């Protein structure tokens, strides 16, 4: 897997991004990942999160896996870092989202996930308080 540079349009919510990616925009929806919606329990702390984490990045860049590069919407589907630091993996081990949505060959962080996921349960954060 290799990391691609892109740019933030606009924080949308916990687990949706706006960037710039190849010059265009698009919607990322963060791989192997699930958080609540807003109405939801921890809706609106799992968007603050992502939020500020996206804001405040100097650098954000795109991982794509070895499957499907956009899902059915038109979202695309990848790991997303800020300043070198997983998204997908901050959310999960704040007990923020679980991890979710697995489907074979767009899977190479699960394993990586869901150590964070044991953690956060192990902590007692959040969504496991
Ligand atoms: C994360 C992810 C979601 N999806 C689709 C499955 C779900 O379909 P349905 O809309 O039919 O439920 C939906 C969940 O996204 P949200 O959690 O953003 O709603 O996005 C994929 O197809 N591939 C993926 O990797
Ligand atoms: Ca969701």
């Amino acid at each position: 897997l290799h990391k691609e540079p892109a740019t933030l349009i606009k924080a949308i919510d916990g687990d949706t991004v706006k960037l710039m990616y190849k010059g265009q925009p698009m919607t990322f929806r963060l791989l192997l990942v699930d958080t609540p919606e807003f109405n939801e329990k921890y809706g609106p702390e799992d968007s603050a999160f992502t939020k500020k984490m996206v804001e405040n990045a100097k650098k954000i860049e795109v991982e794509f896996d070895k499957g499907q590069r956009t899902d059915k919407y038109g979202r695309g589907l990848a790991y997303i870092y800020a300043d070198g630091k997983m998204v997908n993996e901050a959310l999960v081990r704040q007990g923020l989202a679980k991890v979710a949505y697995v489907y074979k060959g767009n899977n190479t962080h699960e394993q990586l996930l869901r150590k964070a996921e044991a953690q956060a349960k192990k902590e007692k954060l959040n969504i496991w308080s």
